[PDB]
């Protein structure tokens, strides 16, 4: 799969090459370790590229948005309050075939990041050990890849994406265990995004473009209306925002963040409020 590429803003479980089942791990207010994968936000890492520096900010997803560090001129390794220190920068570089990353730092690129035998980490200079090699796991897709969800609106607990009776409209209705309101979703690998399929129809959250901008079901297309970047929130991992491929300014909303059933659920301009917010679930 393309869907653990080292994507700008996508979120990660960083793990050893060794061993898939420990990744980086945020345990205290400063201090990471290599730890038993357990899916807290605090094992969970965005990615945040600079283009002039051609290297990554990587952010702890647990709220606090500290930003993995070298403690320069010390061997150790950190999360601290990102300042825009050459030291909170790193060089992701890939091995195309075996997958595996180098982590090496922006400040002084003779140091990598290392992991060692006791789950504590450091950087180091490079030599061609595993102890040095990184494996990304992109965390929506290991989650929710060909899973059957239900997608629930942050404007209230009880009012979920739903299929329109007899008509291909998309809304907002409360929970009544309808095949309306379950949504395969499926990533795609060539447009690196996602689709969801209504269980009912067996048809596809589109963008129907016109002046009211309404989601529809719709048959299956290779257009970019059908396709949907789902990432979690900036600085929240509880919470979901959907960008359309056609124009990714632009977000799966809810229409003038009405609740009530029948409310039409539409595509509009980010601005990441309540409305623009998803809780998405496996059924």
């Amino acid at each position: 799969t393309n869907a653990n590429d080292l994507r700008n803003n996508e979120v990660f479980f960083i793990s050893p090459s060794n061993n898939t089942n420990k990744v980086l791990d945020k345990i205290s207010q400063s201090e990471v370790k290599l730890w038993n994968k357990l899916s807290g936000a605090n094992q969970k890492w965005r990615l945040i590229y600079d283009t002039n520096k051609q290297a990554y900010k990587i952010k702890v997803m647990d709220n606090t948005s500290l930003i993995l560090t070298w403690n320069a001129p010390l061997s150790s390794v950190s999360v601290k309050t990102d300042t825009n220190g050459d030291n909170q920068y790193w060089y992701l570089l890939q091995n195309y075939i075996s997958r595996n990353v180098i982590i090496r730092n922006y400040m002084n690129p003779n140091l990598v990041l290392q992991y060692n035998i006791d789950d504590t980490l450091m950087v180091s200079t490079q030599t061609s050990s595993s102890n040095q090699f990184f494996k990304f796991s992109n965390c929506i897709y290991e989650a929710l890849n060909n899973r059957n969800c239900k997608l629930q609106t942050q404007l209230n607990s009880d009012r979920f994406l739903s299929k329109n009776l007899n008509s291909q409209i998309i809304v907002l209705w409360q929970w009544f265990d309808s095949s309306r309101q379950k949504w395969i979703i499926e990533y795609n690998e060539t447009k690196s995004a996602y689709t969801l399929k209504c269980q009912e129809n067996n048809r596809y959250l589109t963008w129907i473009q016109n002046s009211n901008n309404y989601v529809e079901t719709y048959q299956s297309t290779d257009s970019l209306i059908q396709y949907w970047n789902i990432n979690y929130l900036d600085n929240d991992a509880s919470k979901y925002i959907l960008y359309n491929l056609q124009d990714t300014n632009r977000v799966l909303d809810v229409y003038n963040s009405q609740i009530a059933n029948g409310t039409h659920v539409i595509v509009d301009s980010y601005h990441g409020n309540t409305n623009q917010q998803w809780i998405i679930n496996l059924i």
